[PDB]
Formats: C-alpha cells, structure tokens, sequence
C-alpha cells in the first residue's frame, strides 16, 4: 500500500503492539530507542525540529 | 507527576516512559499521515521526516537493524 516507506511502518507498527513501554534514553533533543519485533528488534533515533 | 482536572474529576498522572512519548507520538504520526513518510537511505538506517499534526513544526526520525 506504502512499499517505500515500509521500514517505517513496520517500526510504528511495532511501538503500537508493544503493549509495555518501549525502552528509551535521550540523546539531547532525540531519544534512543529500542523496539522489539514480535528474536529480533528495531533502533531508533527519534527527535522533533522546528523551522 | 502532574494533576488534571477533568469533567469527570480530580486526577494525577504520572507518564512511564518520559523519554519515549516522542516516539508514541511519532508512530501515531505515521497512521495518521494520508500520505506516504518520506524516508532516505542514511547510512545503514532509514532517515525518515513526519509532519505532525498543528512556525511548523516536524519529527525527524532513524529506523534500522
Ligand atoms: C531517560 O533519559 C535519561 C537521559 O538519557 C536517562 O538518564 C534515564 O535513565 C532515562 N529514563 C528512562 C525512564 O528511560
Ligand atoms: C479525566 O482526566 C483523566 C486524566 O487525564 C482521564 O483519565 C479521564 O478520562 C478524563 N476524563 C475526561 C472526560 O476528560
């Protein structure tokens, strides 16, 4: 539907059937993450940024 | 914590994951954008830019391995 862009989706739809608290410490601004796929898991570097 | 008060009283919550509303915040970002997240390979990661939902703002994120 969205082939692209998969990798992604794949990661938000791992944070949303993580029924616990996905495991995260912060780098300044962006906070580094840990998600575990349903053994096997997902980095993240996640951050906001304004214009 | 912090408190609220509501309409259906007086509360105090307390978030379990301080660092990681960001990233709650960015996967429902992701559902909820009609489009498709424009992503790169960076590297051996996906650097990926989410519009969230209103100076504008965005949630810049890396995805991997
Ligand atoms: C949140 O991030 C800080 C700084 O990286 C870290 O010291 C702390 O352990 C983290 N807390 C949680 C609940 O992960
Ligand atoms: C009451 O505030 C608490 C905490 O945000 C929440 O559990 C509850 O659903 C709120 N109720 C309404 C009607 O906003």
């Amino acid at each position: 539907d969205c082939p692209n862009s998969s990798v992604v989706y794949e990661a938000a739809d791992a944070i949303l059937h993580t029924p616990g608290c996905v495991p995260c410490v912060r780098e300044g601004q962006a906070s580094r993450c840990w998600v575990a796929v349903t053994r096997r898991h997902i980095d993240l570097l996640v951050g906001s940024a304004t214009e």
